[PDB]
């Protein structure tokens, strides 16, 4: 079928690093996101993307290299970033945050299960499809932490300071999985309070010391109900060996609290 390999670049979706363009197929009008990288780091990113196949992870369709430029064909998530669903200083309704948190855990369980750590979990990187299904995106900082059933400890400093686990700032080496668990807890905090608790998790940071001293009568914690706050108390634990694991997050009371009705379906009366 002629022209089916042709895609029109119609809208800029993101910048930094190059750019992410919305691509529309000339024939079928299928929409995909094309990541344009001018163009070792991209080689690893493509290699990790080729491993991925889960409903809460951005789909990787393939890649093409046009000399110095790499084109990554990825899922278009029309709902945009989770970030834009967070109202500043407010957050979002607690049932919406719980549903997004369940979908985030499903994606993180999948990635950890195949031995991949994302390392930069934040609302700017959590995309939403047409049905507001969350998808983990951007595997540019991702790495393999388990291979041939052997865990490799990490030592590379990366991520985004307000979302990073304190062990990345205090220890030479650390386990990969509790780092992603921590960043998910900060995403949950942002979703429920519309604000980030600290600039970074260090003792020099007053808001971080207040949290460790259980001053939950202060913001952002005062805006969060006792059931989700009890989960945050288990996630945002400084010692990564004492921090709750995802299998235990799945047993948490709030995590299992019925709160959100399914999507509004067409109905009539009489
Ligand atoms: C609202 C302004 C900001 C960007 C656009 N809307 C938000 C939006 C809407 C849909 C998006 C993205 C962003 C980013 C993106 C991606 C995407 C996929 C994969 C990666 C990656 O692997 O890095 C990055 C981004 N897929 N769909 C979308 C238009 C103007």
């Amino acid at each position: 079928a002629p022209f089916v390999e042709d895609w029109d670049l119609v809208q800029t979706l993101g910048e930094g690093a190059g750019e992410v363009q919305l691509a529309v197929n000339r024939v079928t009008e299928e929409a995909v996101a094309v990541k344009i990288v001018d163009m070792e780091n991209i080689k690893k990113e493509i290699c990790i993307n080729k491993m991925l196949n889960h409903e809460n992870v951005v789909k990787f369709y393939g890649h093409r290299r046009e000399g110095n430029i790499q084109y990554l064909f990825l899922e278009y998530c029309s709902g945009g970033e989770l970030f834009d669903r967070i109202e500043p200083d407010i957050g979002m309704p607690e049932p919406d945050a719980q549903r997004f948190f369940h979908q985030l855990m499903a994606g993180v369980v999948y990635l950890h299960g195949i031995g991949i750590t994302h390392r930069d979990i934040k609302p700017e990187n959590l995309l939403l499809d047409e049905r507001d299904n969350l998808k983990i995106s951007d595997f540019g900082l991702a790495t393999v932490f388990r291979y041939n059933n052997r865990e490799r400890l990490l030592n590379k400093m990366c991520g985004t300071l307000p979302y990073v686990a304190p062990e990345l700032l205090k220890r030479r080496e650390f386990h990969a999985e509790p780092v992603d668990v921590w960043s998910c807890g900060i995403v949950l905090t942002a979703m429920l309070a519309g604000e980030l608790p600290w600039d970074q998790p260090s003792d020099s940071c007053q808001e971080y010391s207040d949290w460790k001293e259980k001053k939950t009568y202060l913001n952002p914690w005062k805006k969060i109900d006792s059931a989700p706050l009890a989960l945050l108390h288990k996630i945002l634990v400084e010692n990564p060996s004492a921090r709750i694991t995802i299998p235990d997050i799945k047993k948490d009371r709030w995590y299992n609290k019925p709160l959100k009705k399914g999507a509004k379906r067409p109905r009539v009366t009489s």
